[PDB]
């Protein structure tokens, strides 16, 4: 599904693979691995390669001369469906996925790992059908499959060891098929499980977790992933993307493609904020691009884009709609000269009405990190709708990367989560600005990890890959960089240590 990735390859021994192993409109995609968020996607055409730089500060994918994406996967299925052009305009095909066979971004593969450590990894945190593949120690290029099979509710469950044998840069179990790479054999025996004489079915359902650990030990976990650990982890997140292609239909309607900032960053149908109670006199009315964050899908988001001009209205129509109480914006409202999150509040003391809705800024309260603004929402006609909306507006984020330190961050998330618990019946929490991924997708959930362990204590499981996959399974490509990524567990870790001293 997105093996046209190659995490490990340089762009030599892309340009040879395409040439060797490909035709034309064969293609694969790489990083720049020394270099943050640059990536490479390279491309065969008259039987010569093409180099296109894509490149990632934050908010976006921006492919040179093409597009922005929210991932990779939707970027390859949009051109593999339609449109890229060179410098001098000429169209670039992607036709042909040049599949990778480097093991290194999959769940289940753990490289240098004796027997003795598999079988205590699979033991304390495996269950049935739990599994990984490691390095032979035995016999070097060699590997070994290794299963837990049982009962899960005292010998009623065990782990068997599966030889695998590189023979030729094929891999096989003793017989049968040898296949071209490790992926193609477990994807075999997934389907067509392996069963023992006496008849156990090694059941091949789920990697073995070993990135759920105890918020207590969060400093050891990243210090061994800081000798580097985090890209493996972050690739091996990324690489399960292509299971999150669902659908964005409504966002792709003719009448809804002016209220998206960029075309092709859109919101899933499943997740969307649906606007109802519109002018009867536009056609479609109920579309923003907005989706609901309902962690492990109490406190619930809406991830939702910077306004353009023509959609302050629908966002206020949103707010109102869902009982927002509380609004997160990520960016200022220009940053590098460009609009990043276009004003939508009146100036303080001052009333405005945004179509059917109205907006006085009661009062603006300036911190170091942020400015706070206490508005008074309520839909013009009806006194009585009128309720408070308090928005934290962060200042200090960086043009580029992440912030160095994460106590910023985190005591405006404390300052937000004690507003938000302090009304009755709050609605989501909306977090915006740009594309509302990048910043957005990692304010969420930091806030999500950050609230486990404000109620749990130190003492509480997080899972901070697991917990963004599911938060992108409800809007594309939340948190955008291995930046974000390092510095999620960087925010956990200071929230921790600061509970700690006190
Ligand atoms: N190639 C390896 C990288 C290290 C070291 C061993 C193993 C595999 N390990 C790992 C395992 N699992 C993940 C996840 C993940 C966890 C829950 C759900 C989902 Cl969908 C994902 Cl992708 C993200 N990064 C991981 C890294």
């Amino acid at each position: 599904s997105r093996r046209w990735f190659h995490p490990n390859i340089t762009g030599v021994e892309a340009e040879n693979l395409l040439l060797t192993r490909g035709v034309d409109g064969s293609f694969l995609a790489r990083p720049s691995k020394s270099n943050p968020g640059d990536f490479t996607l390279s491309v065969r055409r008259n039987g010569a390669v093409t180099h296109i730089k894509i490149q990632n500060t934050g908010d976006y994918y921006d492919l040179y001369g093409g597009e922005k994406f929210a991932t990779l996967a939707e970027l390859v299925q949009y051109y593999m469906e339609h449109q890229l052009k060179e410098k001098n305009g000429d169209v670039i095909e992607l036709k042909y996925p040049l599949n990778c066979a480097d093991p290194t971004s999959e769940r289940w593969f753990h490289g240098h790992l004796s027997g003795k450590e598999a079988e205590k990894l699979l033991t304390e945190k495996g269950k049935h059908g739990s599994f990984l593949v490691r390095e032979s120690q035995s016999h070097p290029g060699d590997f070994v499959l290794s299963v837990r099979t049982g009962d899960d509710k005292d010998g009623k469950s065990k782990v068997t060891h599966v030889m695998i044998r590189c023979q030729e840069l094929k891999y096989d179990v003793g017989g049968g098929e040898r296949f071209d790479s490790l992926t193609d054999l477990v994807e075999h025996y997934k389907k067509n499980p392996m069963v023992e004489t006496l008849g156990t079915v090694l059941q091949l359902k789920q990697p073995l977790n070993t990135t759920r650990i105890n918020a207590a030990e969060i400093e050891s976990r990243v210090r061994e992933l800081s000798k580097q650990g985090f890209w493996e982890e972050f690739e091996t997140l990324q690489q399960q993307e292509c299971k999150l292609l669902y659908s964005r239909k409504e966002g792709q309607r003719q009448e809804n493609k002016n209220k998206n900032r960029y075309k092709n960053i859109l919101p899933f149908d499943h997740t969307r904020v649906v606007l109802h109670d519109g002018d009867p006199n536009e056609p479609v009315s109920d579309y923003i691009n907005a989706n609901i964050i309902m962690p492990e899908f109490k406190k619930s988001y809406i991830a939702t884009q910077g306004c353009l001009q023509n959609t302050v209205n629908d966002f206020w129509r949103m707010v109102f709609q869902e009982n927002s109480r509380v609004i997160v914006m990520t960016t200022k409202e220009v940053e590098r000269g460009k609009s990043k999150c276009v004003k939508y509040w009146p100036d303080e003391y001052a009333l405005k009405e945004y179509g059917v809705m109205r907006v006085r800024n009661v009062k603006e309260s300036a911190a170091h990190d942020y400015t706070l603004r206490e508005l008074k929402l309520s839909k013009v006609g009806q006194g009585n709708t009128e309720r408070t909306v308090w928005q934290y507006h962060f200042r200090t984020w960086p043009d580029h990367g992440v912030p160095s330190d994460p106590g910023g961050v985190l005591d405006f998330l404390e300052e937000v989560h004690h507003k938000q618990e302090s009304i009755m019946d709050a609605g989501p929490v909306v977090v915006h600005c740009s594309a509302g991924i990048g910043r957005t997708g990692t304010f969420i959930v930091i806030d999500i990890l950050i609230d486990i362990i404000r109620e749990k204590g130190v003492d509480c499981d997080i899972d901070v890959p697991k917990t963004i996959q599911m938060v992108r399974s409800q809007r594309s490509g939340m948190v955008q960089t291995e930046a974000q990524y390092r510095f999620i567990y960087m925010a956990v870790q200071h929230y921790i240590e600061t509970l700690q001293r006190r």
